[PDB]
C-alpha cells in the first residue's frame, strides 16, 4: 500500500536571520534554525567589506521579506524534517509565497543538491532557476552577452 498520505502548514514566530539561507524561527514558541530546502546562497559576508554586486541584496530580502511578512508559514517536506546540525528543513512562506521560490526566480540563489525523498518543490525550483539564468539576474548577470555560435 503506498499512493498519496496528506500534508499539512503551521504558523511560526520568525526570530531572526543570520544568512540568506540560515534563518532562525520561533517553532511551537522555541529557538530553531532553519535552511531553506533545496536552496542555496552564492557565500556572503558582512557589507562593509568593500562589496557592491549581492552582498545585501540576498540575506537582505531574506531577513527583509521575513521581517515585514506579518504571516511567516512553514511546511515541513515528507523525508527528515531536522538534519545533523538541527537544522529545518523545510519550504518558508512570507505572505503566502515559498519565500525559497522567490530567492531562486530572483536569481538570488541556487537550487542546493536534491536528495530523495525530498523531491517534491524540486521540478518547481527547476524552472524558476532556468529562467533566472536566461534572464542574467544578479547570480546569472555576470553570464554577460555569449550567444551565437
Amino acid at each position: 500500500a503506498t499512493s498519496t498520505k496528506k500534508l499539512h502548514k503551521e504558523p511560526a514566530t520568525l526570530i531572526k536571520a543570520i544568512d540568506g539561507d540560515t534563518v532562525k524561527l520561533m517553532y511551537k514558541g522555541q529557538p530553531m534554525t532553519f535552511r531553506l530546502l533545496l536552496v542555496d546562497t552564492p557565500e556572503t559576508k558582512h557589507p562593509k567589506k568593500g562589496v557592491e554586486k549581492y552582498g545585501p541584496e540576498a540575506s537582505a530580502f531574506t531577513k527583509k521579506m521575513v521581517e515585514n511578512a506579518k504571516k511567516i508559514e512553514v511546511e515541513f517536506d515528507k523525508g527528515q524534517r531536522t538534519d545533523k546540525y538541527g537544522r529545518g528543513l523545510a519550504y518558508i512562506y512570507a505572505d503566502g509565497k515559498m519565500v525559497n521560490e522567490a530567492l531562486v526566480r530572483q536569481g538570488l540563489a541556487k537550487v542546493a543538491y536534491v536528495y530523495k525523498p525530498n523531491n517534491t518543490h524540486e521540478q518547481l525550483l527547476r524552472k524558476s532557476e532556468a529562467q533566472a539564468k536566461k534572464e542574467k539576474l544578479n547570480i546569472w548577470s555576470e553570464d554577460n552577452a555569449d550567444s551565437g555560435q
